[PDB]
């Protein structure tokens, strides 16, 4: 596993998230479900806990965007970059943006929202890319399981569950 330079990590255990907008590709409940599941992946193996906001600034602001979207890193159309997320910290830090030029799906027929959200939330929590090909944090459904490498890395930052 890898962390970010200077090892930025959240200094508190309870983090908020907010789903700022919704893709046309999926029912809203499928977006909410995929996000909740993605957060749970990491909650299960650390002392981190999460709660959702519907107004104000949550630590992890989640949104869908296309091309230029209010930051220095425009998305690139279909394929290639699927989403991006910022390392822990204030403001834009922690936030996760999903390219709506992808076709987000609940299954594997398009780009699976849950898998990509789980990987991006890893970044939001302070893990950079792993060298292990089976890790969620490697740049790349019934068989999904967080790898030990991912657990080792997230626990290196936040410890194991109490
Ligand atoms: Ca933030
Ligand atoms: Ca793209
Ligand atoms: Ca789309
Ligand atoms: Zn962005
Ligand atoms: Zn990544």
């Amino acid at each position: 596993f890898r962390t970010f330079p200077g090892i930025p990590k959240w200094r508190k255990t309870h983090l908020t998230y907010r789903i700022v907008n919704y893709t046309p590709d999926l029912p809203k409940d499928a977006v909410d479900s995929a996000v909740e599941k993605a957060l749970k992946v990491w909650e299960e193996v650390t002392p981190l806990t999460f709660s959702r906001l519907y107004e104000g600034e949550a630590d992890i602001m989640i949104s869908f965007a296309v091309r230029e979207h209010g930051d220095f890193y425009p998305f690139d159309g279909p394929g290639n970059v699927l989403a991006h997320a910022y390392a822990p910290g204030p403001g834009i830090n922690g936030d996760a943006h999903f390219d709506d030029d992808e076709q987000w799906t609940k299954d594997t027929t398009g780009t699976n929202l849950f898998l990509v959200a789980a990987h991006e939330i890893g970044h939001s929590l302070g893990l950079f890319h792993s060298a292990n090909t089976e890790a969620l944090m490697y740049p790349l459904l019934t068989r999904f399981r967080l790898s030990q490498d991912d657990i080792n890395g997230i626990q290196s930052l936040y410890g194991p569950p109490p």
